[PDB]
């Protein structure tokens, strides 16, 4: 049984290779995915296929229940795993298995170097620094939904200041910060990717949430559990600390 | 079926209650796992029996296999469940099985505030800082094991430092970084904990490696999957942050 693998196009996780060279299949991409991809089918001993998910969506719920992204994809047994950046959730947990996770994150705040800025605490205290989050996304939902006072004031600020304070894409909070007085709410994930990248800016505090990534696999899916064993052989053999270090290190 | 919890005595998961009262079974108990499974057995509706692991061990295998502490408890099936913080790795997960995380941590390091220090790189580059680890402990076991040439690098200094840069116990460390120039390698949980406690003490860089602490079960038992989903509820919810906050927060 070669293996259906789900996912989506997500730098670094998953891109196309910058090649006019013939590649075909699994070839054609390149990852941080790719290669844990890789590595469990050697440790699993499967063969796979990766094909990106048709409505290119991650996966969330309408009012009927209905599924889209690559949650569908596993529940509609179209495909035996997702490796993706997908996060471990409650509701995901109804109607999809995941492994233990091969990589653990959290919202943090992405702002300059050279300030006495400290925390989330030195932010919400303050109206001067403005701060804010990508409209709609997961760390925008958060804050909305927080029952912390700090994060409670942290959402009065950016709710309040709406327009300007809340951005269109990460693309869009990243030069807010580089050019305006901002500070961007965003996954520490992120946080570092763009920091290796960007000398004149750091990360700010720690980790506000905890959240992780898993691989995900239909309801009673034979490989969860071996793909969790082998996420742990990696974790604990430095391989994951590679893969990492491999895509997301900066000039 | 009342479910036996093992667990283990260990500041701030499990304690005794500071109390001469009639306090009687579980409530002899308090800490962040009795939180913890006061949460799991409202959300499962199961009703629990702690029992602290008779050989006082988290659970380590010798060369015929045999197993003590908490893993075998639950190999033996004298317990249920394993609530403490008890580490997810490779070898235990060929014996038993284990819920999702409900904490992730990492090795970093123990310092004094106000230094130019910022990272494992800075320590790892000089001699006139010392550092180093609990001897014989899982944070000086990674450095011994770890083939990254930076902290092969500082293990090369730990191992030649031999009795002066590693210590007996936390403890004895702690005190260390208290009087000497010295930065101890220490979980990013137990730094936390510390730095709570001592305002002249701080945190240095971020995590060097990643780990889990997981509910311990059976292999098979019909509870680990639903330990994951009460996890991840309690996770999204807030409250694995307010149970973290309760136990960890300084004067
Ligand atoms: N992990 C998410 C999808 N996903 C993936 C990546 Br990579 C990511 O950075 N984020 C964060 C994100 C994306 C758009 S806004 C935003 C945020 O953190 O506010 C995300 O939600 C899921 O599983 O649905
Ligand atoms: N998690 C470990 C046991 N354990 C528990 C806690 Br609390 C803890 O702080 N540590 C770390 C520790 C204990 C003695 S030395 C040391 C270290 O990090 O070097 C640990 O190993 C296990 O599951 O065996
Ligand atoms: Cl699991």
């Amino acid at each position: 049984r070669t293996l259906i693998v789900t996912t989506i196009l997500e730098e670094p996780y998953v891109m196309y290779r910058k090649s006019d060279k013939p590649l075909y299949g699994n070839d054609r991409f390149e990852g941080y995915c790719l290669d844990l991809l890789k590595e469990l089918s050697n440790i699993l001993g499967f063969l796979y296929d990766v094909k990106l998910v048709p409505d290119g969506k991650y996966g969330a719920q309408n009012d009927k229940g209905e599924w889209n992204g690559m949650v569908k994809e596993l529940i509609d047994h179209r495909a035996d795993l997702a490796v993706a950046p997908l996060t471990i959730t409650y509701v995901r947990e109804k109607v999809i298995d995941f492994s233990k996770p091969f990589m653990t994150l959290g919202i943090s705040i992405l702002y300059r170097k050279g300030t006495p800025i400290d925390s989330a605490d030195d932010l919400a205290k303050q109206t001067k620094i403005e701060y804010g989050a990508v409209r709609d996304g997961s760390t925008m939902t958060f804050f909305k939904k927080s029952k912390i006072s700090t994060y409670e004031k942290m959402w009065a600020f950016m709710s309040s200041r709406q327009q300007s304070a809340l951005v269109k894409n990460s693309d869009e909070g990243i030069q807010r910060v580089l050019t305006t007085d901002y500070a961007l709410l965003m996954e520490s994930t992120s946080i570092e990717y763009v920091t290796q990248r960007n000398c004149n800016l750091t990360q700010i505090g720690g980790l506000i949430d905890s959240k992780g990534y898993g691989v995900g696999t239909p309801i009673g899916s034979p490989y969860r559990d071996k793909i969790t064993i082998a996420i742990l052989q990696l974790q604990e053999e430095g391989k994951l600390h590679m893969m990492k270090e491999k895509w997301w290190r900066g000039n």
